[PDB]
């Protein structure tokens, strides 16, 4: 329906991407999005070892014959992670596109480039997107304040961050954070982006491999039901508001709090159980304020189809109508 610099550059049907999703970004998710016409990604670090990732890629290929990418998130953790080996596994597997995120991606970007693997780098500021562009990425994903996950510390929403980035960048731009439907798509495109990336919206789909209680929580949640944890540590993350995030906020409020004082609460091992068991209070789980615009659970195929058709109608009916 839409042809943009994004669809042309990455060879996909729709200007819609399903970026990194720790714990959730497995074969079922990626295959559903790939089969739906969008740019899908398997979460590399969701797999416990480079070998596990190779196997997951194979499993995904059994569910879809269409190409998909892999997200490589650079954890600021101190516990050694065989990043180099994960990269090697991604390349050896024939992956043609990778979405990198985190600090100091340079080393990985260069390696991927040497092997003809395109790179999309998720950034939270214009200065970061520019540095990434100078490093040679194929596109930049501009994550705004609205996003689930790490929005950085500048607190600039997409309405301003996107045009600000479009004013300076040359490579294609992917808008990320706060998008869920055709209205968001058109807004993103008008602001200077060539596609939209979504996370929360994909949690609320039939194929997303998570407990039905989580999908129900997203539908029931309004736009004001998310918390920004670890702001006092300059490691801000937007998560679903629950007993855990609220407790983390209480701890930070007391002042003099360090990561060690919350490591047990924000634990990833604890958060992954939210998606598996469906207990939304077991731990911290990512969700964006965009949940307030979500109240259904379509199959990924119809979802993407409806988004582009809605966007098309907004242009040809609503907007052109105002001009007539
Ligand atoms: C459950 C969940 C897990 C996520 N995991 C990661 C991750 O491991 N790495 C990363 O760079 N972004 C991660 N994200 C962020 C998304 O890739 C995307 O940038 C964000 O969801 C966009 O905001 P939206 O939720 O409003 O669409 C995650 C988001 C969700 C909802």
């Amino acid at each position: 329906v839409f042809r943009t610099r994004f669809t042309e550059t990455f060879g996909v049907e729709h200007p819609i991407m399903q970026g990194g999703m720790q714990w959730v970004g497995r074969a079922e998710m990626a295959a559903a999005v790939a089969n739906a016409g969008g740019l899908a990604t398997l979460s590399a670090l969701t797999q416990p070892s480079p070998e596990a990732l190779a196997a997951e890629i194979a499993r995904c290929r059994e569910l879809t014959d269409r190409p998909f990418g892999v997200n490589l998130t650079l954890l600021p953790t101190q516990k050694p992670v065989p990043y180099a080996e994960y990269r090697a596994a991604i390349i050896e597997a024939g992956i043609r596109v990778v979405e990198t995120a985190g600090n100091d991606p340079g080393e990985h970007i260069a390696e991927f480039r040497r092997h003809g693997v395109k790179v999309i780098h998720k950034c939270t500021a214009v200065r970061h997107a520019l540095k990434a562009e100078r490093l040679g990425v194929d596109a930049v994903s501009i994550d705004g304040f609205e996003c689930a996950g790490h929005p950085g510390e500048d607190d600039i929403p997409g309405l301003v961050l996107l045009p600000a980035a479009a004013n300076r960048l040359r490579v294609p731009i992917i808008a990320s954070g706060g998008f869920a439907d055709g209205r968001g798509l058109v807004a993103a495109l008008a602001l200077g982006a060539d596609a939209i990336n979504m996370g929360t919206r994909f949690l609320a789909t039939r194929e997303c491999p998570i407990h039905p209680a989580v999908k129900a929580a997203i539908r029931a949640a309004d736009e004001r039901s998310t918390d920004l944890i670890m702001r006092s540590l300059r490691n801000t993350a937007r998560v679903a508001r629950n007993a855990i995030s609220q407790e983390v906020l209480a701890i930070e409020a007391r002042g003099g709090a360090g990561y060690a004082d919350i490591a047990a609460l924000v634990s990833g091992q604890r958060g992954r159980q939210v998606y598996q068991q469906g207990d939304t209070d077991l731990g911290i789980w990512s969700a964006g304020m965009v949940q307030g615009l979500i109240d259904d659970e379509p199959a990924c195929a119809e979802l993407l189809r409806d988004i582009v058709e809605q966007a098309r109608q907004l242009v040809r009916q609503r907007l052109e109508g105002m001009l007539a």
